[PDB]
């Protein structure tokens, strides 16, 4: 191989116990979430990895996770770029929500075609709505249009990719240690288009949360191979509490 | 006032207890230190300060320090930049040693025209030496001719300040709330520059650590006035402990 991509999902946040629809909600992680951050800083560490660029989202979660990282890597000073470009997907309506006020609210048959959906979003969110991106001045360098009231995950896949193409893959091109530190729907992106997954494996795929996943890429950045570090029990234990 | 710009030192290192010297070396803070900077952002959230862009040095202690601040102000997703300009001061061949071991090695004289000098460097560090800068390469973008084998305060001024002209300051001129979370050094190249200080008066000036220092400032950034936040206690506690290292 020629370079090396690292990939990290944060851990649990504090809405995942009430298993609530969570998206662009600025939600913190749990004590949980911490130490799982703690634990994939350790394992690259153990494993000899170190970084020249690191990358996240504009959510606090992952870059509290992207922070406790580089501490236990002692990389706390390489540089850091952010973007909503790496956002969770936006769940429009449903932040806030549990499954079943969910199914109450917009009924059965509308919540099954968003589950199973790669281009169906759900319902979007009002500008009017306290929790759209429009109200956070963290976004007000983005123009108000492509603010999202709503991701089906294709929309997700659209405004990741632009992203490893004008930044991670500029870096990695330059022989720099990458670093991205995002979320389930942001990477699910990434795997989508490095494996040219279809639209209906990558909406099956289940991205642990907090175990390093590393792409082997050419002088072209095609994949080579990957893999998760660590244990196989523990990637196992981590990828039935992601299904379940 | 115009603006507001925010400094603040970075707490205790797993060095202060034995009292080595730092400089560059690249060590933790203490747990202690870790504290001083979670009630450092606990201050500025109770006084309602928030940022758009922070500023830090290329050294892990600082680093810490800021995330621990931003994380306390739900704001660990802003813009952060890191430079060497903002490194605490290098301490040469002083690096890892305590007071005593440098007095034995280098002379009573020689430590106290160091300690009293603006413009009198210690001794310097050779370039085969492990602690030499162009060794580490997070270094490795700046030429190794800049990268020092020591520093007196006055060179320490020197490298800080085109960080504050180049970038610092225009951030602020854009309206960006702006935080820089560094060392003593550097924070005092910094309160030399807009109080225009005397060489005498920056080395006295203690600088506590863990308590956030305030400009306001004008349209051109000539400084109205400064003050640390939180209770007068906290302060003179900081206060003398720097007094004491």
């Amino acid at each position: 191989f020629m370079y090396k991509l690292v990939l990290v999902r944060h851990g649990e946040s504090e809405w995942n116990k009430e298993n609530l629809f969570t998206g662009w909600t600025d939600v913190k992680l749990s004590d949980k979430g911490i130490d799982e951050a703690v634990e994939a800083g350790l394992l690259l560490k153990q494993e000899g990895y170190s970084f020249d660029i690191a990358f996240s989202s504009l959510l606090s979660r992952a870059n509290d996770t992207l922070n406790i990282i580089l501490r236990e890597l002692g990389q706390s000073y390489i540089s850091v770029k952010k973007t909503w470009r790496l956002n969770e997907r936006h769940y429009g309506a449903l932040q806030g929500l549990n499954k079943s006020e969910t199914a109450a609210k917009y009924g059965e048959d509308k919540v099954l075609i968003w589950r199973r959906s790669y281009d169906v979003p759900p319902m979007s969110l009002d500008e009017s709505d306290d929790r759209h991106p429009i109200k956070d001045p963290r976004y007000k360098h983005i123009p108000k249009r492509e603010l999202p009231s709503t991701e089906c995950l294709k929309d997700t896949v659209a405004r990741v990719i632009p992203y490893w193409t004008d930044e991670i893959a500029k870096e990695v091109l330059e022989g720099k240690k990458v670093i991205v530190a995002a979320h389930g729907n942001s990477l699910r992106a990434l795997v989508k288009y490095f494996d040219n997954l279809s639209e209906e494996d990558v909406l099956k795929l289940n991205i642990p949360t907090g175990i390093p996943l590393v792409y082997e890429l050419d002088k072209d950045l095609n994949p080579i191979k990957h893999y998760y570090l660590g244990d196989e029990s523990k990637i196992k234990k981590a990828m039935e509490s992601v299904a379940s």
